[PDB]
């Protein structure tokens, strides 16, 4: 990872200067990587990948064709109440990490 | 070295609070470890191991025989005067190092 300090510093700024939601890291630290698992992914997907939060966007496709091929594949998903988005406050200070010379 | 967090914290206090002579690390960081050489050590010793900085202490040794044995082996060193004491100034400081634990 250290080969690109820009991405590392963006992640560091987000983690430092946000508290919960935006502070959740994006590159999966080693402890999280060890803890992660297939059933955990299954549960996460099944809980979050729901119909009221899915957009299928085409760039060079006729709309009639796209909808006629996509409705028999997505119309039977369960209708969920779209649970609310997380909160995050900005107050945040300094992150400092020492590496190469 | 990470298995002894107490010594690490003490060294971190010294490094992050002092500035200069007392902030110089005691445990040879990676780059300096790579760079050190036999001639470097030899020059350091030759410049810093002078007579006004030699104390031969003995615990249960008679003074007469001790001096009779240690006079020929030490009286011929050059009389280099003491250099100026390495001055350091104390400031505040915050050190913070994430890790697995």
């Amino acid at each position: 990872l250290s080969n690109n300090p820009q991405g590392l510093l963006l992640e560091a700024i987000h983690s430092a200067g946000y508290s919960g939601a935006l502070a959740y890291p994006l590159l999966a630290p080693e402890a999280a990587l060890n803890r992660l698992d297939g059933p955990s992914l299954e549960e996460f997907v099944a809980e979050n990948y729901t119909a009221p939060r899915m957009v299928l966007a085409a760039a060079g496709v006729e709309h009639e064709e796209l909808v006629s091929i996509a409705e028999p594949l997505l119309s039977d998903l369960p209708n969920v109440p779209r649970p609310d988005e997380p909160k995050s406050v900005y107050v945040g200070g300094d992150f400092r990490r020492h590496g190469e010379s």
